[PDB]
């Protein structure tokens, strides 16, 4: 074994994403197509009728007392609310550059 080389095998999807397996990429392709006019943008469900969806949406319904500051996202749970916001800011701070002047970079003479 002197040496070896290789890349990475994956499976592209209609949307553009790439999965490790074909079955994982396929399921994402069939879902893309239009199945029902009503779709639950909370869990990932769907219903033919509008009333058929409501009887299910009642499982997600609920006021969001906790909301982010950067993305202003809404979260019903506390642990998740803070758990997310905590990071959501981490990055924001980096950009804040409250007192971080962007000084040009050093060139290269070769
Ligand atoms: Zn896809
Ligand atoms: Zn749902
Ligand atoms: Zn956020």
């Amino acid at each position: 074994g002197s040496s070896g080389s290789s890349g990475d095998k994956l499976y592209p999807c209609q949307c553009g994403k790439s999965f490790t397996h074909k079955s994982q990429r396929d399921r994402h392709m069939s879902m893309h197509l239009g199945l029902r006019p009503y779709g639950c943008g909370v869990c990932g469900k769907k219903f033919k009728m509008k009333h058929h969806l409501v009887g299910h949406m009642k499982i997600h319904t609920g006021i969001k007392p906790y909301e982010c500051n950067i993305c202003a996202k809404r979260f019903m749970w506390r642990d998740s609310f803070h758990r997310h916001v905590t990071s959501c800011t981490k990055s924001y701070e980096a950009a804040k550059a409250e007192q971080n002047t962007t000084e040009a970079s050093g060139p290269s003479s070769g």
